[PDB]
Parts: C-alpha cells; structure tokens; sequence
C-alpha cells in the first residue's frame, strides 16, 4: 500500500481507550526490542501478534503516539527492507516467524526486529547486546540502570540530561565487555534518536514537559503497557532534543575489533556530518547485499519500498537506484 499522510488531526488525546485496551500475550504474540511498536501491538493500534504491513506501522505510530510522518515513513521502510518479507508485505516486530510468509532466498534473512545488525543494534537502553544472549526481551538490571541515571541527572525522571548520560555509559559499557560492538552507520543514528523518545513520546501529552516517570516509564519500556488515561503527544514529533544528547558526549561512528576496548573509528561510516550518506549507504550496501541480484517480482516490491523509504529522508538528499528504474 500507498505510505499514510500525516494525521488530519495530530492534538493530544486519549490514546488508552476503550477501543484500544492493553491486553497480555496469547501463545504466539511477538514483541521485540522496540517498546514503541511493542505497546501499540498490546493497546490493538497494531495486530496483537505483532506481524504488520508496513501502512499498518505508520498509523499506528502517528494515531497511538503522534510520531511524525517523516520520521515514521523512514524507519518503518528501512525496517521492512532489511527485516520484513517484500512479497507478502509483512514484518514481524520481534523475532522471525513463519507468519511473515515463504522466504526470498539467501542472502535475505526476513529476520524481524530481533535481526541482529540490520536496525536493531548495539548499546541500547533496557535491552542487552546481542552478543550477550538476547537483544529483545526487557532488561531489569539495564532498566535498573536508567532509573539510577534518572535519579542522578533527572530528579527521578527520565529527561534529555538523562538520555545524554545514560547513552554515553551504555556505549562505554559496551566497548569494556562487548568484543564484537559495533556502532555506525544506521545504528548510529538510531542509538542517539531513540534516547529521545521516551521523553517525547512517552510523556502524557497535556503535559510535555519531557519529564518521563519511573513508574510509566517501566509501563512501557515493560510490559508495553500505557499507563491509566494516556494522552499522547500534543503535536507530531520523533526526535527533538537529540542535539543535547549528542552535546553531553559526542562520539565517532566505530567498532570494537574482535577484543573489549579496542574501539576503533570507522572513517567509512557516515556521521551527523554526512546524514545523506547514511541513507546512500543503506541503500547501496545493507538492502543490496541482502538482495544482491533480485528476481524480478522481488526486484519491483524492492524498487517500490525504496521509492517509498526516500519520502523519508531529509530534503536534499539525491534518491539512489540499486536495480536500476
Ligand atoms: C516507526 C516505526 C518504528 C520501528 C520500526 C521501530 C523499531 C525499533 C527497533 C528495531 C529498535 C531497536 C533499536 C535498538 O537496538 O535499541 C527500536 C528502538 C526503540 N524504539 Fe523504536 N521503532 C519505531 C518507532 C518508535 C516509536 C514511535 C517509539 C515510541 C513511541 C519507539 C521507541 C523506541 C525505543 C524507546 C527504543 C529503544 C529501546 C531501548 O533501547 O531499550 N520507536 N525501535
Ligand atoms: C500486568 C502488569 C502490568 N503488572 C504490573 C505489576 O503487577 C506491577 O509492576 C511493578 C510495580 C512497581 C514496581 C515494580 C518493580 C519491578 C517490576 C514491576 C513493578
Ligand atoms: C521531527 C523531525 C525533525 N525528526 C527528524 C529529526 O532528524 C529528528 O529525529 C531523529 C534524529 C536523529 C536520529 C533519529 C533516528 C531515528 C528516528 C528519528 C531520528
Ligand atoms: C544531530 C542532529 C542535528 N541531526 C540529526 C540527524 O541529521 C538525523 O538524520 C536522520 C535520522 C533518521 C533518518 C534519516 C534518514 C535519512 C537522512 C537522515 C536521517
Ligand atoms: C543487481 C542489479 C544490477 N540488478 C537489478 C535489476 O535486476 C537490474 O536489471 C533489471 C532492470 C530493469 C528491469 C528488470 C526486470 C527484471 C529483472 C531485471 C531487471
Ligand atoms: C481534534 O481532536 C481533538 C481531540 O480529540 C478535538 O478536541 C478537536 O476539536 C479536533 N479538531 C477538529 C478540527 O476536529
Ligand atoms: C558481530 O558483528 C558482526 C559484523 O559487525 C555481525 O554480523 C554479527 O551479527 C555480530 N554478532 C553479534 C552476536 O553481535
Ligand atoms: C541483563 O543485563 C545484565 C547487565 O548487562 C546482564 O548481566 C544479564 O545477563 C542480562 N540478562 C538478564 C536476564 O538479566
Ligand atoms: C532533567 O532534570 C534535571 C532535574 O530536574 C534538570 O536539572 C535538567 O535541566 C533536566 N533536563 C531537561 C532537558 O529537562
Ligand atoms: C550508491 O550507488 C549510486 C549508484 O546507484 C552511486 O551514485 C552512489 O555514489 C552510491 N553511494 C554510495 C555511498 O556508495
Ligand atoms: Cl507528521
Ligand atoms: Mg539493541
């Protein structure tokens, strides 16, 4: 299907509702490293088995938490490119199921939200990295951690100066422990951005003060649960304030190289320098090596995707063409 438009109406209001109650999981229900997409599949925003269609993603994302059209369009495309299954147009949120439909051939891995090293990534909040075990499901002592750095930097709230903090020490605690940690290109990008989010998107919209409590921050980031009478955000938005999260700690796209603290900068990586670089590299190298010489009904749902992925990217950046038009 066609990308959703922005939202007609993008106020704040109830999202808790009557029609959009949080349920626990039946067997089979998938949830995954993103506590966004996991809350919308448990409030029924999404389906409650955590398999969509990329149009389902994107309003999802907008009506449930006022996330902008933009930003929505671009992660929800890249996701599906490197994660979901093009044919049938489906993508688990959380780990690879026989749901999503008969598989392309290798390369692709068709892996979900749980695939390692395509957007979900290293160094993140409450989730561990992927080469301790289990990069999806909740961390208590990780969550424990933001409550500590909540309590330090935020006066037990969960704010940008916290976000600051606590992304730099989950990087450090990376490069002392995790011999394979990589952190550039897309996930770059994605580390920082996603810091922001729960103060932009998980605070109740009336109001917006970027002050996220523990007690809702646990609801979701848990048990993809909205606290009692949510709103959401009063106006579309993602990741605002990701500046002063950067600004606390900056740091240079890189990898450890096969050993703990041995993290080596990656002059080849895009930065918040080059963002159209990012995009181009994405493209040409992440979707293409998963689809490197495509059949043709691949090739044209891969053409269209990638048409669909550029109406996310910043004005001013050129559009590339893997397979040609
Ligand atoms: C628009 C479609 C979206 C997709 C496909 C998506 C997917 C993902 C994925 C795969 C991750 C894993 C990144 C990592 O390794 O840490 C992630 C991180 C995250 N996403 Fe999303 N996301 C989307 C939008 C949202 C929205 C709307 C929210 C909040 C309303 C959100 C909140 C988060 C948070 C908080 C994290 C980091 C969790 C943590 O580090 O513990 N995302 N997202
Ligand atoms: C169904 C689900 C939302 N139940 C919520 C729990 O009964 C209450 O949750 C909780 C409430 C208060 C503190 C906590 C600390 C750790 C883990 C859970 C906590
Ligand atoms: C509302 C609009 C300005 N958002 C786009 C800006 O680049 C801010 O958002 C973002 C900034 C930086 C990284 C990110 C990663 C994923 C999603 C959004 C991100
Ligand atoms: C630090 C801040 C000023 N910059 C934020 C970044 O420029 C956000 O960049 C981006 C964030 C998310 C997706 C994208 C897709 C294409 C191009 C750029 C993207
Ligand atoms: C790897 C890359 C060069 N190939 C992508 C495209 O297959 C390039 O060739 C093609 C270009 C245009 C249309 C086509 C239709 C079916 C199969 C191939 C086509
Ligand atoms: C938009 O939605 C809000 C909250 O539901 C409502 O109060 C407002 O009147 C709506 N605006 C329009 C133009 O319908
Ligand atoms: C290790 O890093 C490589 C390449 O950076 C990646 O392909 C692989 O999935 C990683 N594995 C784990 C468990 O981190
Ligand atoms: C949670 O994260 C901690 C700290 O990184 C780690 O030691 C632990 O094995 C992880 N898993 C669980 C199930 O607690
Ligand atoms: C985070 O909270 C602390 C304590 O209230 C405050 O000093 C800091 O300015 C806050 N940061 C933001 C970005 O709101
Ligand atoms: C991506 O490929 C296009 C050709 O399709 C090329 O013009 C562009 O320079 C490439 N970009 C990168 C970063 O490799
Ligand atoms: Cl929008
Ligand atoms: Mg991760």
């Amino acid at each position: 299907g066609l990308p959703p438009g922005p939202l007609e109406n993008s106020s704040a209001k109830l999202v808790n509702d009557e029609a959009h109650p949080w349920k626990p999981l039946r067997p089979g229900d998938i949830r995954g490293p993103c506590p966004g997409l996991n809350t919308l599949a448990s409030h029924g925003y999404l389906p409650r088995n955590g398999v969509a269609t990329p149009a389902q993603i994107i309003n999802a994302v907008q009506e449930g938490f006022n996330f902008d059209n933009q930003a929505a369009i671009f992660a929800t495309y890249a996701a599906h490119l490197v994660d979901g299954n093009l044919i049938t147009d489906l993508l688990s949120i959380g780990r690879k199921t026989r749901l999503t439909g008969p598989d392309p051939p290798p390369p692709a891995s068709v892996g979900g939200l749980n695939e390692h090293g395509t957007f979900e990534g290293d160094a993140s909040m409450t989730r561990g990295d992927a080469f301790f075990g289990n990069n999806h499901d909740f961390n208590e002592t990780l969550f424990e951690q933001l409550v500590d750095y909540s309590n330090r930097f935020g006066g037990g709230k969960y704010n940008l100066t916290v976000a600051g903090e606590l992304r730099f020490k989950r990087i450090q605690d990376s490069i002392a422990t995790n011999p394979n940690f990589s952190f550039v290109d897309f996930r770059f990008f994605t580390a920082y951005g996603e810091t922001t989010f729960p103060a932009n998107l998980f605070v109740d919209g009336r109001r917006d003060d970027g002050q996220l409590d523990m007690d809702a921050a646990r609801s979701f980031f848990q048990f993809s649960r909205m606290p009692d009478d949510f709103f959401r955000a009063p106006s579309p938005r993602s990741g605002t304030g990701v500046e002063v999260v950067v600004q606390a700690h900056p740091m240079q796209p890189g990898r450890n190289v096969g050993k703990i603290n041995s993290y080596t900068v990656d002059p080849t990586s895009s930065d918040f320098s080059t963002p159209c670089l990012m995009y181009e590299k994405f493209v040409n190298i992440t979707v293409k090596s998963l689809y490197p010489n495509p059949t043709v009904q691949l090739r044209k749902a891969l053409n269209t995707n990638l048409d669909f992925l550029f109406q996310g990217v910043a004005a001013g950046c050129t559009q590339v063409f893997p397979y040609g038009r």
